[PDB]
């Protein structure tokens, strides 16, 4: 999300 590049930010 900040380093786990999550989808649909
Ligand atoms: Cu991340
Ligand atoms: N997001």
């Amino acid at each position: 999300c900040y380093i786990q590049n999550c989808p649909l930010g």
